[PDB]
């Protein structure tokens, strides 16, 4: 599958893909504003996740660091990325559909739009100005909106037991952008589209 990755922001970010514990294409790269990388992710990819780094320094090695989204100093990142982290999340050729998402569980650090390139879905979009009207106690010092399990480590923010609900945090992340994920338990804002579709993550869409 194709993922065209588009920088409409101002600012340059770098770009990272991975399902955790591999990266997905390359893992990552500088995108400077208007810049477009384009990526192959593997059928069947189960759990894979783009998102965007800002503030980034790497030597000539590709090793660094990251004010956000940091996969372990990498450029190319192996590995998920640090809070906060806007998050495109996809399972693809899952019994013959994929899946999308976008989650603020990890906190905001980027606006996003993730839609298909292909026919048969929609897209979604979280895009609001989380970073600007961010609470108070979830504001990263380092760039960004983090979420309430990374500041607090509850298990109700972080849904240990499998049970927990929303809360003041999470509602304020649903409120600035009701078509992502605020709480692992929230009711899901998943697209189901036709298996082996191609895409387009795009930051800062309203740009």
């Amino acid at each position: 599958a194709t993922f065209e990755i588009v920088n409409r922001c101002s600012y340059t970010v770098w770009a990272a893909a991975s399902k955790g514990d591999a990266a997905l294409d390359a893992g990552g790269r500088q995108l400077n504003s208007g810049e477009s990388w384009t990526i192959n992710v593997e059928p069947g990819t189960n759990g894979g996740k783009i998102w965007a780094r800002t503030d980034c320094y790497f030597d000539d090695s590709g090793s660094g660091i990251c004010k956000t989204g940091d996969c372990g100093g990498l450029l190319r990142c192996k590995r998920f990325g640090r809070p906060p982290t806007t998050l495109a999340e996809f399972s693809l050729n899952q019994y013959g559909k994929d899946y999308i998402d976008i989650s603020n569980i990890a906190g905001f650090n980027v606006p996003m739009d993730f839609s298909p390139t292909t026919r048969g879905c929609r897209g979604v979009r979280c895009a609001a100005d989380i970073v600007g009207q961010c609470p108070a106690k979830l504001k990263a010092p380092g760039g960004g909106c983090n979420d309430a399990c990374t500041v607090f480590q509850t298990s109700e923010y972080c849904c240990t037991t499998g049970k927990c609900g929303p809360t003041e945090y999470s509602r304020f992340f649903k409120r600035l952008c009701p078509d992502a994920f605020s709480y692992v338990l929230d009711k899901p804002t998943t697209v189901t589209c036709p298996g082996s579709s191609n895409y387009r993550v795009t930051f800062c869409p309203t740009a």
